[PDB]
């Protein structure tokens, strides 16, 4: 993207893996 917005997506992406209910990506 031309913007990043960086660690505030980056934890998206762990989020939709989902760190909500306690799931990790890792």
């Amino acid at each position: 993207t031309n913007r990043r917005k960086s660690g505030k997506y980056k934890k998206v992406e762990i989020k939709e893996l989902g760190e909500l209910r306690k799931e990790p990506s890792l």
